[PDB]
């Protein structure tokens, strides 16, 4: 029974074909400190992280390595399989990736138990997972914006025509009101209280409303932990970059459009998916940049996961 595996940034998913998605686990690993081992992957490396061993850190992987990749996909496809035989494995990877490492990732997938591994481009899979008429000759285009990366794409016939990935996404949107906070008030946050400003109080613009937060980090004088109250306008100019630099790679990826096709999609529209799609408004303002309809997916989160199961279907165009 074929699979198809998500393994995003934070993320990772497991679309069965026939049940749907059957997994859901962090994109995390617990390896034994002094033996550097992998000795669990995600929800039985977290829990093992809250029976707290010693002897073991966590790790991000997605935020690289050939062993890990085949250690974690083995994990993720034995747990997924609830057996009818090996499985044929789709594998969303990132637009950007090189051949190499596209064989890297096929050959770590075939060692952890697949029959045979093919991959499906993520702007590709978001498309078939947010149901655009993908193999129509007419254009279509949708933007994914993830933890690491933002890809923008333009798909007809079955395939890409054009797509762009840039590394400007929810942890870089994370990272620049951690700088905001930092030169206006010399104050320093952890990552997660940035995660939680930018869901609380996150806006890409007109931020008119959305309130104000109580955060709490370091005095960069004194050393210090100190409050503070920030606002919903000052975290929308502290994300002001970068929001223009997605609205620019829509931009950049509608320039090297055929016309007709660019045509199709100021018709139709363009449609979000993933994570960062959900910062409040950005639909609107990459809307307003570029004069074209703009639309959040249905179900965001789970778009490239579900395309990449709906991809089996279609097996013989990635094989
Ligand atoms: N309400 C929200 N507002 C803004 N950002 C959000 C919201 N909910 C989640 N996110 C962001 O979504 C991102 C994760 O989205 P998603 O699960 O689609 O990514 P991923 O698949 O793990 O990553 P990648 O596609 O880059 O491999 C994180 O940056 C997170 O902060």
């Amino acid at each position: 029974k074929d699979l198809g595996i998500d393994l995003g940034t934070a993320n990772t998913l497991v679309y069965v074909k026939g049940k749907g998605i059957v997994l859901r686990e962090p994109s995390v690993v617990a390896i034994q400190r002094d033996t550097k081992q992998i000795v669990a992957v995600g929800n039985e490396a977290k829990n093992m992280i809250g029976r707290t061993p010693g002897n073991i850190v966590a790790l991000r992987p997605m935020k690289a390595d050939y062993e890990t990749t085949a250690t974690m996909m083995k994990y993720y496809i034995r747990k997924a399989i609830k057996f009818a035989g090996k499985p044929y494995v789709m594998v969303c990877v990132p637009y950007g990736i090189t051949a190499v490492e596209e064989r890297a990732v096929i050959d770590a997938t075939r060692q952890a138990g697949a029959r045979d591994a093919y991959t499906i481009e993520e702007p590709f899979a978001a498309a078939i997972g947010a149901n655009l008429p993908v193999w129509e000759p007419t254009g279509s285009m949708v933007v994914d914006i993830g933890g690491g990366t933002t890809e923008v794409a333009v798909i007809s016939l079955g395939g890409i025509v054009t797509s762009q990935s840039i590394r400007i996404a929810g942890d870089e949107m994370d990272e620049a009101i951690i700088q905001y906070i930092r030169k206006s008030y010399n104050l320093m946050i952890g990552e997660r209280t940035a995660e939680a400003i930018k869901m609380e109080i996150g806006s890409a613009g007109n931020p008119e409303g959305i309130g104000n937060m109580e955060i709490r980090g370091r005095d960069l004088l004194t050393g210090l932990p100190k409050t503070i109250e920030i606002s919903a306008e000052e975290v929308a100019e502290a994300l002001r970059d970068t929001v223009y630099a997605i609205v620019e790679s829509v931009k950049n990826t509608l320039e090297k459009t055929p016309p007709e096709l660019a045509a199709d999609i100021m018709d139709r529209g363009i449609v979000l998916t993933g994570g960062g799609a959900l910062l409040r408004n950005l639909d609107k303002v990459i809307s307003q940049e570029t004069d074209m309809p703009v639309i959040v997916a249905e179900n965001p989160l789970d778009c490239v996961a579900i395309g990449t199961g709906k991809a089996l279907d279609h097996i013989d165009l990635f094989k």
